[PDB]
């Protein structure tokens, strides 16, 4: 119905706007910080640097931010077999961290139709991972199920008791563990460890952090699959329990 | 079933290796080509510049990319986090698209991010399910009245239906985007593609040019097709996805 359609588009509307100030209150001031910054560090090299002119300044930034965006960094391989592995697993899952890019014509074109036909593919594993754990947390919830409902206990509590046991066991296991490696092998903070893994099993991929990235960091090569196993199995723990809050919302609308 | 799960397993874990194997071949060439260009554009410039030391060229670079990765080009009034601007990156979120060429760096913005993601995202999914069940009304009315001209046939309506979807949705937007920000043809398409499918690597983002200063309609329009295009993109995926079921 069009007329239940313009009512979550202004209930997404208002969320959005709401959203958009909380984000700013936090960002802006550190963004206007950083932004002085650069005007700052800049002018003192075309002070401290004479022989510099304001135009041979930009052009050199200019080509530093130009082998930045192709993945390579202007200080002092993002396509191995192994790292490839990994960039096209991030297309077919939809994160696109976008760290690293296809920056040749051909690339893009390739990645298109890479796109097109393996996320669909990519769909087909997760609802096959998805019912495999819906088997494996099923068997599992039913146990405690059984015992609460001989405790004469009501069939509104013994769901509630169930939906908090499957989310808080899967955050174990797939958000609260995995953060606790990546704090120690990718050297994060608690916070933006847990950032990562959230940022990461939405899809959503800003590309800010990404494990196996770090140039210093030398790990071994078993890590990067790893990763990805880990992504496999915990975007279809993340799609239920998104879907659980999409079920809440359903609940809160009637 | 677990036998059929392994068998889409293999196929997948194949099409990742092929998928690596020709991104290779498409990119590492050029990779190697801006890691010899950098190394030379370096050099020329200490070479050109006497007055600047080896050690005083990587911490001007560094702090440059400090500036890039907080969102600020280092090179050159308007900001990312604006009334407007802010409103586009909470829609990035909750699309999953995530471009990611700004992301919070407060350890607060990163707190809310979290929050604002899990309960964001299931909210836009009732809306995508409510715009497309709203297209497959007015392309399904309209689809009617060319069926019962024939019939005076369900491959014939797919074809249709892409084919005119890919126009209003994919190339007549990549033409606006050409013009606004100022790409190739190519690079607009794959910026629909990349976007539509909310992978959003964010090479490619709509109002995200400096130089480029657009009034305050470009942006919430941008997020509106993004709205009517997901939309139409989640139909095409899954038609590709049933069009796979049938070969499987
Ligand atoms: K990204
Ligand atoms: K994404
Ligand atoms: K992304
Ligand atoms: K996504």
């Amino acid at each position: 119905k069009w007329k239940t359609v313009v009512a979550i588009f202004v209930v997404v509307v208002v969320y959005l706007v709401t959203g958009g100030l909380v984000f700013r209150a936090l960002e802006q001031p550190f963004e206007s910080s950083q932004k002085n910054t650069i005007a700052l560090e800049k002018a003192e090299f075309l002070r401290d640097h004479v022989c510099v002119s304001p135009q041979e300044l930009e052009t050199l930034i200019q080509h530093a931010l130009d082998a930045d965006n192709a993945g390579v960094s202007p200080i002092g391989s993002h396509w191995d077999l192994g790292s490839a592995f990994f960039f096209a697993g991030t297309v077919i899952t939809t994160i696109g961290y976008g760290n690293i890019a296809p920056s040749t014509e051909g690339g893009k074109i390739f990645c298109i139709l890479y796109a097109i036909f393996g996320i669909p593919l990519f769909g087909f594993l997760l609802a096959g991972i998805g019912d495999q754990l819906g088997t494996i947390f099923g068997k599992s919830i039913a146990r405690v199920e059984k015992v609460f409902r001989k405790k004469q206990v009501s069939q509104t509590k013994i769901r509630v008791i169930s939906t908090i046991l499957f989310i808080l066991a899967g955050c174990i296991v797939f958000v609260t563990i995995p953060a606790v490696i990546f704090k120690y092998i990718e050297g994060w903070t608690a916070l933006e460890s847990i950032y990562f893994v959230v940022v990461t099993l939405t899809t959503v991929g800003f590309g800010d952090f990404v494990a196996g990235g770090n140039a210093g960091i030398n790990y071994r090569e078993w890590y990067k699959p790893l990763v990805w196993f880990w992504i496999l199995v915990g975007l279809a723990y993340f799609a239920a329990v998104l879907s659980m809050i999409g079920d809440w919302l359903r609940v809160l609308s009637k």
